[PDB]
RNA sequence: GGUCACGCACAGGGCAAACCAUUCGAAAGAGUGGGACGCAAAGCCUCCGGCCUAAACCAUUGCACUCCGGUAGGUAGCGGGGUUAUCGAUGG
């Protein structure tokens, strides 16, 4: 079930979109080059984060690494992506 | 002459985008002064659609790459609608 892309869930849902992905982006570019990070905060898709991957052995050693890693006040909940992005597929 | 539409003007004007200064605001943004991009209602009003904001409240553990909670505020120069008003092409 491994991804290019991680989904993090069960996140402080008052930090702002722009601030919130680098925060991610400086805790996981060491794991490899990340080509985007999707970060919104609608309705649905808020305290939640895809982080996409050049790399999918890369994806599975931030995975594997980092679950439950205390960030911002809360565990991160982290899972592989059931699809692809749209980026990915092609 | 009203009145209701119309804008090809005349004459008298009026308002003031961006930007800057300053104040308020969490922010969008607004106030004030300077400034003029434009505007025949770019006068005034959030009732309706859009767009912008997200500090606090309230709900949500939620799988996206169209975008999307209530709540609250903003935009009347985003339309729609409402309401008042000016000039008057041998004007319609
Ligand atoms: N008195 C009067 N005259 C009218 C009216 N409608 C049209 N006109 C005449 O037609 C010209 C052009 O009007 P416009 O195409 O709406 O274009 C106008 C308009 O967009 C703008 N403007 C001037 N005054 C006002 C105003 O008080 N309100 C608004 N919204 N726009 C204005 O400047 C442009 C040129 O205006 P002008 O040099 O005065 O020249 C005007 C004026 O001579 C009206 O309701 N009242
Ligand atoms: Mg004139
Ligand atoms: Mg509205």
């Amino acid at each position: 079930r491994p991804n290019h892309t991680i989904y993090i869930n069960n996140l402080n849902e008052k930090i702002k979109k722009d601030e919130l992905k680098k925060s991610l982006h400086a805790i996981f570019s060491r794991f490899g080059q990340i080509l985007d990070i999707l970060v919104s905060r609608s309705l649905k898709m808020r305290g939640q984060a895809f982080v996409i991957f050049k790399e999918v052995s890369s994806a599975t050693n931030a995975l594997r690494s980092m679950q439950g890693f205390p960030f911002y006040d809360k565990p991160m909940r982290i899972q592989y992506a059931k699809t692809d992005s749209d980026i990915i597929a092609k």
